[PDB]
């Protein structure tokens, strides 16, 4: 809750975070950001060598605790392949600690934005999205920011959902949700003409990623986000570039992440089963882009 006390948001952290000093366990500190949500480190785990990254955040600079409180609690429960594992957090007065593992492949945003995938790439990368979609989906979690930027890769292209900020956790009590929370680009027009989401919006923002694959941007990037909402809601399903250029299987796996009709729209779980998927390269295909981003970036 957005009322509750400063100093209960700091005794419940107490509770869920492990006692004493994380220095007293990691080493490589290298800052590599900073910002509203707080700074991040790569580092060593001391003890197993394992490469970590570590967000430090001062809670008296932290606007919405709630939430940050909320993103553990998620992670520590929802642990999944495809999901960047939480490994622990740490509390030194108003000092919160959380270590991740560390992926040193980087975001999809650098591939997107510098290499052009193919189509058997990018139906390895829906395929692993939608495994921890489907997983989160049956667990009740809806991502809400899904994009390019909140998927972290692996040096041997594991594929794994980041930055949980945002999630919703629903019930069949309360299984929709209205908060327009994400990404303005990735939002399904369903956010902005409606009061009332579930998990599918997802899926959108899922076949949104899609087309960053294929063209490098969401839709209407150069738009101002005001003027994209009212595009997305007004245009419904975005329109590729050039369609001509992709497979009918990979068209046909689009159309079904970005239906306007939210009941007609694929669940995670329906589009596992989808032919694109069948087409997917071995994730080890992902490794000379991911290079070659990085080179680049
Ligand atoms: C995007 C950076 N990043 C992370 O932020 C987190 C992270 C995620 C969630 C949380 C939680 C906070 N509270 C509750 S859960 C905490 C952390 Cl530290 C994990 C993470 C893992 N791998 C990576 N890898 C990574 C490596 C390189 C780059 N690059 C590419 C090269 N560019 C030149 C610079 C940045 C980006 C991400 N970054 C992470
Ligand atoms: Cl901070
Ligand atoms: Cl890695």
């Amino acid at each position: 809750d957005p009322f509750t006390s400063d100093e209960e948001i700091l005794e419940k952290l107490r509770s869920i975070v492990s006692v004493g000093d994380p220095k007293k366990k990691y080493t490589r500190f290298e800052k590599i950001g900073q910002g509203a949500s707080g700074t991040v480190y790569t580092a060593m785990d001391v003890a197993t060598g394992q490469e970590v990254a570590i967000r430090q955040m001062n809670l008296q600079q932290q606007p919405k605790k709630e939430l940050i409180i909320n993103e553990i609690l998620v992670m520590r429960e929802n642990k999944n392949p495809n999901i960047v594992n939480y490994l622990d957090s740490y509390l030194v007065g108003d000092e919160l600690w959380v270590v991740m593992e560390y992926l040193a492949g980087g975001s999809l945003t650098d591939v997107v934005t510098e290499t052009c995938m193919d189509e058997g790439q990018i139906a390895a990368v829906c395929r692993e999205c939608l495994q921890a979609l489907e997983f989160l989906h049956s667990n009740q979690v809806i991502h809400r920011d899904i994009k390019s930027d909140n998927i972290l890769l692996g040096m041997d292209g594991s594929v794994k959902l980041t930055d949980f900020g945002f999630c919703a956790q629903i019930t069949p009590e309360q299984s929709k949700r209205s908060t327009m929370v994400g990404t303005p680009y990735w939002m399904a027009p369903e956010v902005v003409t409606r009061k009332a989401y579930g998990p599918k919006v997802d899926i959108w923002s899922l076949g949104i990623m899609a087309i960053e694959m294929i063209e490098g941007e969401p839709p209407y990037l150069n738009e101002n986000p005001l003027r994209a909402l009212y595009l997305i809601a007004t245009n419904g399903t975005p329109e590729l570039q050039n369609p001509e250029k992709l497979s009918a299987i990979f068209r046909d796996f689009l159309n079904r992440c970005l239906e306007m009709d939210v009941e007609k729209r694929g669940s995670a779980k329906e589009l596992l089963q989808h032919q694109f998927l069948k087409i997917a390269k071995p994730l080890s295909s992902l490794t000379p882009l991911i290079a070659a981003a990085k080179e680049a970036t």
